[PDB]
């Protein structure tokens, strides 16, 4: 229903109010639902020719994880 406020994780958001349940998304109550978006960089990285099995991994003191060659 219109004007229905949320709940997320055993909290009540109230409907139009917006939070975060980490530092890597943005969540918004509308009408009973949550809808939410990344803050990071969802991007992508290919295997190149010194970098055969890029992936992301946690780093030091940075909320978004960032590419590193394995």
């Amino acid at each position: 229903m219109e004007g229905d406020n949320c709940v997320f994780d055993g909290v009540i958001y109230r409907n139009g109010e917006k939070f975060e349940p980490n530092c890597q998304y943005h969540c918004t109550c509308r009408d009973g639902q949550i809808g939410c978006v990344p803050r990071c960089q969802l991007d992508v990285l290919l295997p190149g020719p010194d970098c055969p099995a890029p992936k992301k991994v946690a780093v030091p003191g940075e909320c978004c994880e960032k590419w590193t060659c394995g």
